[PDB]
C-alpha cells in the first residue's frame, strides 16, 4: 500500500550484555523495553531488588531479610536498562528474586535463578514476565519479537485477539515459504491484511463462547484465506510510530470450519476402494502440496503421485487402479507446522487407515469387505443379547477384559495364541471355558480394553521381550537391566517369570526388589492397557500372530465371531477419541497433527501449546472434521466389525451435541448400537456443554456412576496411606465391623447406604426414598461430594460398578479395608455382597475380568503398565495374584507402610475360595436375568415398582432391603411367576430378622435354593409367618409367587 505506516522494530541494536558476573557472584539485568522506546534516559534509582534465602535457594551472601529496605539498587546501567552485581557464598545452586520499583513488584512472580539452568549466572529479566532469559539479546527479541499464540481467526472476516486492543495498526501479516521476522534494517517487509476493530458476532460468540471475551477485528470481505492459510500467519499490533507493539502465532481452525469443513464433510476419506479403482482422499486444507507414495511389500517406493487439491474443501484427492488393493502407502507432505514454525516435509500414514503394516510404518489400501478378510459366516453374524428396549439394555452385565489379561498366563492356550485375539477360539482352554460358564449364567458383554491400534506397544516382536521368555532375551532388548541390579542374571538361564518368583522371598516395603525389576521389563514387553491412540480404525498389531498388513483384520473379526457365536456374549470396545498419542511435527505418533497442524488438538488459547488435561495430547472434537473423524471411525467398527457398543474414554473431554450427533449417525447403521462413557474432570464447560452424567440426563447417553462405586468400595480414588484402611465401604462393614483405623460415624455409614440404594434404583435424580435421617428425599438431594448424587432419569443411562480396570481391584479395597477378625470366608462374602449391590441394581451392570476369582494386583492402583506379573489373571485357580510384590513405588510408594499392616491379616484365595467365589458370581447374575423385574429399564417404571425398607435413623446399619413390586398396583405383571421380588443384603457380622413381610407368604428363590450350602443365602430361614432371618454378610432374593390371578404384591408407598 502507497502510504499506511511501515512497521518496525525500535531503532536501536540488539542488545549485549551489560556485564558478566565473575566468582562468587551473579548478575541480573532488568532490560527496560519502555526506556529502549528511548525519548528521555529513564531514571532507575528506585529500581531493586529483594532477596532472600531459604531452603530452596541459599546461595546469597547479603541478603536483605527486611522487605521494607529498597537500598539494593542497581550496580550500573546503560540505555537497555539496569543491572545487578549480587555476591554470592557458592556458584552452584540458585537464588531467590523479587524484582521492584520501590516495594511494588514490577514481577508479581517468585523468580528462581538456578546456575544450573543457567551457567555464566548472568541472566536478564522484562517486567511483567516471570521468565529468566539467557541474555539480553533473547530477553529484547522476546519482547520485540514473535512471541505465544493468542489470536484467533475464528472465521473468515473475524479474528479475535487481546494484543491489538486499542492500539492504532493492527495487522495479519503472512509469509509462504519462511518465517515471519524483521528484515534486514529491521522492517517487517512481509505482505500483510489490515485489521479494523468490531464487534465479536452472535455466531462467533455461540461457537467459542471463551473466547467472546476477546477484542474482535474485522478482516476485508475480499480477503483470499486459501493463500493466507498456505505458510506462517503472524498478527502484529503497532504504535502510531510503527513501532512494534506485540507479534503473536494465529490460531486457525475457527477459520479453517468456516472455509471448509461445510465441502470437506460431504467427502469421505482414506484409501478407498471403487469400481473404477481406489480413490485417496486426505484433508489438509494448509499444506502446500501433498503427494501419494505407493510403496511395495518390501517398503520400497514404486510410484508417487502429487494429488489433486479440491479449493472448496481443501482436501486432496488422488485415483489409481484397482491393483493398488494391499499396496502399502503414505502421504508426503509439505506444510507449514505453527509449532516448529517451518515447513515441514514428511511422510505420514493415513488418519483414515483401515490396514496397517507392522508398527504403524505405513498404512496399507484395504477393502473390509473381501471375504479373505473375513472368517466364514461372518456375514450373518448377530448379536446374541438384544439392546433394542431400555429393558433390553438394561439387561446389560458387562465383563471388562483385557486381551493379555485374558490369555498370556493360560497354558491351556496354545503358546502362540497367548495375548492374542484368537485365544478366544481355543475352545479347551481353561479361560475360554470359563467365559462360557459366565456367559451361561447371566454375564451378556465382553467390554475390550484398547484393540484399536495402540502405539505404546512394539510390534516387532524382536525388539519385546515377555516374562515367558529367557531373562538373557530381556537384556538382549532393554540394555538398561545390563546397568541394573539384575545384571547378575542375564547368565541365569531362567526366564524373567522364574526370577520375579524368586523376587518374593525377600521383597518387602524395605526391599521392593520385585516392582524394582518389573519397572525395567515394562519398557519393553508387550503389555498396556493400551489408551494410547495411533490409528483409530485399525486394530492394534501386537494382538495379531502377525502385524505386517490385513492379518490383522480377519484375526480380530474371528475373535468377534467367536465371543457372539461361541461365548454368547455381546462386545464393546473401549475409545479412545479424547486424545491421540503425540502432535507435533516430530514424533513418529504424531499423524493428525502433522497433516493439519493445530486442528485436531485442543490448544492454549494464550500460548498455542497442545493442552494434555487428559494425560497426553488433547483432541478438538468440538471441531467439525474431528466429529467427522470419529464419527466415521464408528461407522467402521459399527459395520466392518460389529461392535454392539462403545465406551468413551473421557468422555465428558466431548461436546454433548457432538457425542449425541454421532449417536444418531451410528444409530441410522444399527438402531440398537449403546453409547456410554466415564467421567470426572474436564473442566472444558467453559468452551461447550460437555458430555457429562449430569448434562446428559434423558439423552439415553450412559454413564459410569461413581456413586455406588465409591459407597460399597469405600473412600474414593485419591486416598491414599492410612486413609485407605480409615475409609470403610458398606462392602466392608462400615459402621457395622470397624477395623482398628476408622473413625466412620453411624452418619456416615448411613449416608453410604443412601447413596447405595440411590445406585441400586438406577441413581435417578427424580428417585424418592427416605434418607439417612427419615427425610423425604429424591435422588438429587442425595449430596456426593457436593455434587448432586442421583443424576439420571432412566436406570439404562447408569452404569453401576464396584471393579475397574482402573484404580485399586475390590478384593485390594477390601484386603485394605476388611477388620482383623473378617476371616478369609467373611472377606470373599464382603466381595460377594459388594457386587451384589451392583448384579441386583436396575442400573446397568458392569464389573472387572476376574471380580469373579477376587482379582488382586498386590494392591497396584494403575497397573496400565505393570505388565503381566500384576495384572496376572489365573484361570487355572491356584491364586487370585495377591501378595506377589510390592506395587509399583511410583505411584504406591505413600501406601507402603498400610499396605505392610494390612497385607498379612489372612491367607491368600486358594482354589477353595476362588470356586466359591465364581459360583457366588454366577449365582449373583443368574439372579439378576431370572426376572425382568431386576431390569425394568424405564426411569418411571422405576418409580412406580422400586421401595426400599429398613431406613431412617433407626435403621439396622448395612442392612439392604430393595422391593420390586409386581401387583395388582403400578401396573401388569411383567413377571408370570412373582407378584414381587425382595433384595436383601444383609452387610453386617449379625444376623437380622425381617419382619416387613410377615403374613406374606414370602419365599426364597428356586435359584438360591438349588444351591444349597454354595449359595449366599445359605442358612436363610422364612419362618410360617413370613418373618425371614438372614445370616451374617449373605445375600437373599424372595419371591411372592402368583396364583391363577395377579396378586396385590409389593406396593411401592407414596412418600
Ligand atoms: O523472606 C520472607 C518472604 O519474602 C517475600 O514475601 C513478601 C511478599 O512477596 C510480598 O508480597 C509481601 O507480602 C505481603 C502480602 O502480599 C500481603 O497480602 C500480606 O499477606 C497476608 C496474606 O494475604 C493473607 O493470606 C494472610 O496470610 O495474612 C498475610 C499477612 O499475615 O502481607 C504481606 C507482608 O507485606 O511482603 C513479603 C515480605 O515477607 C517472599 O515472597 C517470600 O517467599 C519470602 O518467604
Ligand atoms: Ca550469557
Ligand atoms: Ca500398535
Ligand atoms: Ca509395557
Ligand atoms: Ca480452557
Ligand atoms: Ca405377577
Amino acid at each position: 500500500d502507497p502510504q499506511d505506516v511501515v512497521v518496525r522494530l525500535p531503532d536501536v541494536a540488539v542488545p549485549g550484555e551489560a556485564v558478566q558476573a565473575s566468582a562468587r557472584q551473579a548478575v541480573i539485568h532488568l532490560v527496560d523495553i519502555a526506556g529502549i522506546t528511548s525519548s528521555t534516559p529513564a531514571d532507575y534509582a528506585t529500581k531493586n531488588l529483594y532477596l532472600w534465602n531459604n531452603e530452596t535457594c541459599d546461595a546469597l551472601s547479603a541478603p536483605v531479610a527486611d522487605w521494607n529496605d529498597v537500598s539494593t539498587t542497581p550496580t550500573g546501567s546503560d540505555k537497555y536498562g539496569p543491572y545487578w552485581v549480587i555476591p554470592l557464598t557458592k556458584e552452584s545452586g540458585c537464588i531467590n528474586v523479587i524484582v521492584r520499583d520501590g516495594t511494588n513488584k514490577l514481577i508479581d512472580s517468585d523468580l528462581r535463578v538456578s546456575f544450573s539452568d543457567f551457567t555464566d549466572r548472568t541472566v536478564s529479566v522484562i517486567a511483567g514476565n516471570s521468565a529468566v532469559y539467557d541474555s539480553r539479546a533473547d530477553a529484547f527479541r522476546a519482547a520485540f519479537g514473535v512471541a505465544l499464540a493468542d489470536a484467533h481467526w475464528v472465521d473468515k472476516t473475524t479474528l479475535l485477539w487481546p494484543g491489538g486492543e486499542n492500539k492504532p495498526i493492527v495487522r495479519l501479516y503472512y509469509s509462504h515459504s519462511s518465517k515471519v521476522a524483521a528484515d534486514s534494517n529491521g522492517e517487517f517487509s512481509d505482505k500483510y491484511v489490515k485489521l479494523t476493530p468490531t464487534t465479536v458476532n452472535q455466531q462467533v460468540s455461540m461457537r467459542f463462547p471463551h473466547l467472546a471475551s476477546y477484542p474482535a477485528f474485522k478482516l476485508p470481505d475480499d480477503v483470499n484465506v486459501d493463500e493466507l492459510l498456505q505458510g506462517e500467519t503472524v498478527a502484529i499490533a503497532a504504535e502510531s510510530d510503527g513501532i512494534l507493539s506485540s507479534a503473536t502465532q494465529v490460531q486457525t481452525a475457527g477459520v479453517l470450519d468456516d472455509t471448509y469443513a461445510a465441502a470437506a464433510e460431504a467427502l469421505s476419506y482414506g484409501a478407498q476402494l471403487t469400481d473404477s479403482g481406489v480413490t485417496f482422499r486426505v484433508w489438509a486444507p494448509t499444506a502446500q502440496q501433498v503427494e501419494l507414495v505407493i510403496y511395495s511389500a518390501d517398503k520400497k517406493v514404486i510410484a508417487s503421485h502429487p494429488m489433486t487439491r479440491d479449493s472448496a474443501s481443501g482436501a486432496w484427492s488422488w485415483q489409481g487402479g484397482s491393483d493398488l488393493k494391499g499396496a502399502f502407502y503414505r502421504y508426503a507432505m509439505t506444510v507449514y507446522h505453527p509449532q516448529s514454525r517451518k515447513v515441514e516435509q514428511y511422510e505420514v500414514t493415513d488418519p483414515y487407515a483401515h490396514s496397517l503394516s507392522t508398527n504403524s510404518e505405513y498404512s496399507q489400501v484395504v477393502d473390509l469387505n473381501d471375504s479373505a478378510l473375513k472368517p466364514e459366516g461372518w456375514d450373518g453374524l448377530t448379536m446374541p443379547h438384544a439392546q433394542k428396549t431400555k429393558a433390553d439394555l438394561a439387561k446389560m452385565t458387562i465383563h471388562e477384559s483385557h486381551i493379555r489379561d485374558l490369555s498370556a498366563w493360560d497354558q491351556t492356550v496354545p503358546a502362540e495364541l497367548r495375548g492374542k485375539y484368537l485365544a478366544l477360539t481355543a475352545q479347551e482352554s481353561n479361560m475360554v471355558q470359563h467365559l462360557k460358564q459366565l456367559s451361561a449364567s447371566g454375564v451378556t458383554h465382553i467390554e475390550l480394553l484398547p484393540v484399536f491400534d495402540l502405539a505404546t506397544v512394539n510390534e516387532f516382536s524382536d525388539k519385546v521381550a515377555d516374562i515367558q521368555q529367557p531373562f538373557s532375551r530381556l537384556c538382549e532388548v532393554n540394555s538398561a537391566v545390563k546397568s541394573s541390579e539384575f545384571a547378575g542374571y542375564c547368565d541365569s538361564g531362567s526366564t524373567v517369570e522364574e526370577v520375579l518368583t524368586q523376587l518374593k522371598q525377600n521383597d518387602s516395603k524395605d526391599n521392593p526388589q520385585v516392582q524394582a525389576l518389573n519397572t525395567l521389563v515394562a519398557q519393553t514387553d508387550s503389555y498396556n492397557w493400551g489408551y494410547d491412540p495411533f490409528h483409530y480404525t485399525v486394530p492394534e498389531g501386537s494382538y495379531a500372530t502377525d502385524p505386517e498388513g490385513t492379518a490383522r483384520i480377519k484375526e480380530f473379526r474371528t475373535m468377534i465371531q467367536a465371543i457372539k457365536q461361541d461365548l454368547g456374549m455381546n462386545v464393546i470396545m473401549d475409545v479412545v477419541y479424547n486424545h491421540t498419542n503425540a502432535a507435533g511435527p516430530t514424533d513418529r505418533t504424531s499423524v493428525l497433527d502433522k497433516i493439519v497442524p493445530w486442528y485436531y488438538q485442543r490448544l492454549n488459547e494464550t500460548t498455542g501449546s497442545v493442552e494434555s488435561a487428559t494425560c497426553c495430547s488433547d483432541s478438538a472434537p468440538e471441531h467439525r472434521m474431528f466429529a467427522k473423524l470419529i464419527a466415521d471411525s464408528l461407522a467402521v467398527w459399527t459395520t466392518d466389525y460389529k461392535i454392539d457398543g462403545f465406551r468413551f474414554d473421557l468422555m465428558l473431554y466431548h461436546p454433548k451435541a457432538q457425542i449425541l450427533s454421532a449417536w444418531e449417525r451410528i444409530k441410522a447403521l444399527n438402531p440398537d448400537i449403546y453409547f456410554f462413557g466415564e467421567g470426572w474432570d474436564s473442566n472444558q464447560s467453559d468452551r461447550f456443554e460437555i458430555a457429562s452424567q449430569i448434562n446428559l440426563k434423558g439423552t439415553g447417553i450412559g454413564t459410569f456412576s461413581d456413586r455406588l462405586r465409591d459407597a460399597v468400595r469405600g473412600g474414593g480414588p485419591f486416598d491414599s496411606g492410612d486413609a485407605l484402611r480409615q475409609n470403610q465401604g458398606v462392602g466392608s462393614g462400615a459402621g457395622v465391623l470397624p477395623n482398628e483405623l476408622t473413625t466412620l460415624s453411624d452418619d456416615q455409614a448411613r449416608h453410604l447406604a443412601d447413596l447405595t440404594r440411590l445406585g441400586m434404583a438406577g441413581n435417578l435424580a427424580d428417585f424418592v426414598l427416605i434418607d439417612k435421617d427419615g427425610a423425604v428425599k429424591r435422588g438429587s438431594e442425595i449430596d456426593y461430594n457436593g455434587a448432586p448424587g442421583g443424576y439420571a432419569a432412566d436406570p439404562t443411562e447408569v452404569v453401576n460398578y464396584v471393579s475397574k480396570h482402573d484404580n485399586q481391584t475390590l478384593w485390594d479395597m477390601i484386603s485394605y479395608k476388611a477388620a482383623q477378625e473378617a476371616d478369609l470366608d467373611t472377606r470373599v462374602r464382603m466381595q460377594a455382597v459388594s457386587l451384589a449391590t451392583v448384579m441386583l441394581g436396575q442400573g446397568i451392570a458392569f464389573d472387572q475380568q476376574g471380580s469373579e476369582l477376587l482379582r488382586s494386583k498386590s494392591f497396584t492402583r494403575d497397573s496400565y503398565d505393570s505388565g503381566d506379573w500384576f495384572n496376572r489373571v489365573d484361570y487355572s485357580l491356584q491364586d487370585n495374584n495377591y501378595n506377589v510384590g510390592m506395587p509399583r513405588s511410583s505411584d504406591d510408594g505413600s501406601n507402603y507402610d498400610i499396605i505392610a499392616r494390612v497385607k498379612d491379616a489372612v491367607a491368600t484365595p486358594g482354589e477353595t475360595e476362588l470356586k466359591q467365589m465364581t459360583a457366588f458370581y454366577q449365582e449373583l447374575t443368574a439372579l439378576r436375568k431370572s426376572s425382568p423385574l431386576f431390569t425394568l429399564g424405564d426411569g418411571a417404571t422405576v418409580m412406580k415398582r422400586v421401595d426400599f425398607r429398613n431406613t431412617g435413623a433407626d435403621q439396622q446399619t448395612g442392612l439392604l432391603v430393595m422391593t420390586i413390586d409386581d401387583g395388582m398396583q403400578a401396573g401388569a405383571s411383567l413377571d408370570s411367576r412373582v407378584d414381587g421380588i425382595v433384595v436383601a443384603i444383609n452387610a453386617a457380622p449379625e444376623s437380622r430378622t425381617l419382619q416387613d413381610f410377615a403374613g406374606t407368604s414370602l419365599q426364597l428363590s428356586a435359584i438360591q435354593q438349588a444351591a444349597g450350602d454354595r449359595s449366599l443365602a445359605s442358612g436363610v430361614q422364612v419362618a410360617a409367618d413370613g418373618s425371614v432371618t438372614l445370616p451374617a454378610w449373605s445375600v437373599a432374593v424372595l419371591e411372592l409367587p402368583q396364583g391363577e390371578s395377579q396378586g396385590a404384591g409389593l406396593p411401592v408407598s407414596s412418600k
